[PDB]
């Protein structure tokens, strides 16, 4: 998979997970989250070679088209695959509460 | 929507549907399809401004992050949204048959 272990080994031009830490107050302007101060959101970026696409007929027809006619490219797009939640601390008045924020973290990537 | 009527008006740098005709024999090497000789598959391509992403928390957090910190971009990806089937003619020996090939055509685009 295009995850931390495979992708964080070196810098790669191809579709891969990229490290990113987001500080809620500083980078999002979210003051409602008291803890943690930030988290490793990560993101997906990089070139998609033509055979890296699947799960849709249009994508596999497009991949086959591209492999035969490269010069006239319609290159696939590096997108998120596995997403994970994050537990945070917020307040209801003076009472500290905890809740899960869904799909905050990207763990792996794929080509569209 | 980022469909033919909106997108085929002019050339646009931003995420939009792009016209593409694929000839089965000539461009795919598919000799099994006798009719039609090709079809308008189309494809999605172009720049995604930061607020064009939705449906995932990670995508909206990433869009918000990007709007605040543009220079340090993790730009969204222009992908297919609505897909349509195509009916074709093939043979089982000397008998002509027809069948639907699913999700062959892209009708609209979206930003990841």
């Amino acid at each position: 998979a295009l995850d931390a272990a495979y992708c964080f080994r070196n810098v790669q031009d191809n579709c891969c997970l990229r490290p990113l830490y987001i500080d809620f107050k500083r980078d999002l302007g979210w003051k409602w989250i008291h803890e943690p101060k930030g988290y490793n959101a990560n993101f997906c970026a990089g070139a998609c070679p033509y055979l890296w696409s699947s799960d849709t007929q249009h994508s596999r027809v497009l991949s086959l088209y591209n492999t035969i006619n490269p010069e006239a490219s319609a290159s696939p797009c590096c997108v998120s695959q596995d997403l994970e939640p994050l537990t945070i601390l917020y307040y209801i008045g003076k009472t500290p509460k905890i809740e899960q924020l869904s799909n905050m973290i990207v763990k792996s990537c794929k080509c569209s």
